């Protein structure tokens, strides 16, 4: 594990490291101060050289210059702006409906299956939950992955994540079926445009969205690649760390009952067996919070981010050459014993009211400028989806399923988190 590598470099070789990755020499920073500097000023930017990569893929176009992939500052603050509208404190609300019907499904069909004895991806299902929650969310359509509709869909984002994967770590088969993964993606967004526009056409009244902000940002624009750049940024961007996220924290938990126990008392307290959360009910979810804040420190999907360094300069006492990729790692630092006490013990408790928050030791949605534009949506649904499975689902992992992870192009389990389940 690529990660696991600069961890141990790390650790050794001190906070600052050169390396290869995806085929570019990257220097590692690893202290707090570090990224602290270079992530909480405006002055830093992504690195377009190791961006290019998810910009086009096997020659074919996939995120171009949509809001993750775009390192250009003033190219990314205009459309940043404008598609903000759509994560206000009020949109976000506005979406506890989607999150508690898709959550309250996944449940369902679950227990449809909670005999003990019939084995579930959770990392599936998780990954349905996510898209439909996505999809409906963001863009007003409805997937039904959940309902087992969609098939060929999710086979095309399969593949398209196999294909980074393969095209930034060093078959024809594979391109092939890469490349029509990837247009198929875009197609899809293609339609969910003139669905939308369709609508508007006519003149119905769409409420606010995602969708809205995107096609807003692309007013003005002599064709809509931009706007599908964004489009499939959102779809994949949207869904797949949510599910990573969801699929690390029940791995987890299969083997944390003290912790769990705490979880369903926990539920039992501030919600009890009521079916539908209410916003205010998120934020009494304390102890979940602290579990899911504990998950991603060891299992961040997303591992880390690139600033360019444009100038000689001296990080740590070593000079760094100018033209350089830094590289930053939420991975490396959660797994550091010299800022995190017994680096690798699942403990929640570090997340308790009155512990110190960590000091730029931890940043799973990154940080500054350039932070996840969807963290708090993030939260929103990861809480909901957690909270119902709590509330009426046990689970036991499958014998000889593995709890370690994959570098795909997130982190993601090795093993695709199958159980065995049954009502509480
Ligand atoms: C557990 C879930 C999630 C995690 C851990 C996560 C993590 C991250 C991180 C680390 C970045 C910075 C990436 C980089 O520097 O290359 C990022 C960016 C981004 N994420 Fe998330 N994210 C998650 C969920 C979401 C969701 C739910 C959405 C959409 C609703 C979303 C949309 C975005 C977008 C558009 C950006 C680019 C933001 C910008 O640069 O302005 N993510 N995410
Ligand atoms: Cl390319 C990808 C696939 C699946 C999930 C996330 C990403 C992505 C990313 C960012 C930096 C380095 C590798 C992957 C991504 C990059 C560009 C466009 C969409 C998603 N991402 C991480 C967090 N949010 C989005």
């Amino acid at each position: 594990v690529l990660q696991d590598v600069f961890l141990d470099w790390a650790k050794k070789y001190g906070p600052v490291v050169r390396v290869n990755v995806f085929h570019k020499t990257s220097v590692i920073v690893t202290s707090p101060e570090s990224v602290k500097k270079f992530l909480m000023s405006t002055k830093y930017n992504k690195d377009s050289k190791m961006y290019r990569a998810l910009q086009t893929v096997f020659g074919e176009r996939l995120f171009g210059q949509g809001l993750v992939s775009e390192c250009n500052y003033e190219r990314w603050h205009k459309q940043r702006r404008v598609i903000d509208l759509a994560f206000s404190r009020s949109s976000l609300v506005s979406l506890m409906e989607t999150f508690n019907e898709k959550a309250e499904q996944l449940v369902e069909i679950l227990e449809a299956k909670a005999d003990g004895q019939t084995p579930v991806s959770m990392q599936d299902m998780l990954t349905y939950t996510a898209m439909d929650i996505l999809a409906k969310a963001a863009f007003g359509m409805e997937t039904s992955m959940l309902l087992g509709a969609q098939k060929p869909l999710s086979q095309a984002v399969k593949l398209m994540l196999e294909g980074i994967t393969a095209s930034r770590n060093t078959k024809r088969k594979q391109l092939r079926e890469v490349r029509e993964s990837i247009r198929f993606l875009r197609q899809v967004g293609r339609d969910w445009v003139q669905r939308r526009r369709e609508a508007l056409k006519r003149g119905e009244e769409v409420p606010a969205d995602i969708l809205t902000q995107i096609l807003k940002a692309e007013e003005g624009a002599q064709d809509d690649e931009g706007l599908l750049d964004n489009f499939v940024t959102f779809f994949i961007a949207g869904h797949e760390t949510s599910a990573n996220h969801l699929a690390f924290t029940v791995m987890e938990l299969s083997r944390q009952p003290e912790i769990v126990a705490r979880l369903q008392a926990e539920v039992d307290e501030v919600i009890g067996s009521k079916r539908y959360l209410d916003f205010e009910d998120l934020g009494r979810l304390q102890y979940l919070s602290q579990v899911l804040k504990e998950s991603l420190r060891l299992y961040p999907p997303a591992w880390g981010t690139f600033r360019l360094l444009e100038e000689e300069t001296l990080i740590d006492g070593v000079r760094v050459p100018g033209n350089t990729p830094l590289l930053f790692s939420t991975y490396v630092m959660g797994r550091m014993d010299t800022y995190f006490e017994d680096p690798l013990t699942f403990n929640p408790d570090r997340f308790g009211p009155g512990a110190p928050k960590p000091r730029f030791t931890y940043f799973p949605f990154s940080l500054g400028h350039r932070s996840c534009i969807g963290q708090q949506f993030a939260q929103m649904e990861v809480k909901v989806v957690m909270a119902k499975l709590l509330q009426r689902l046990e689970f036991r992992l499958v014998p000889g399923q593995r709890f370690g992870l994959q570098e795909q192009a997130t982190l993601k389990p090795l093993d695709p988190v199958l159980c065995t389940l049954r009502p509480r």
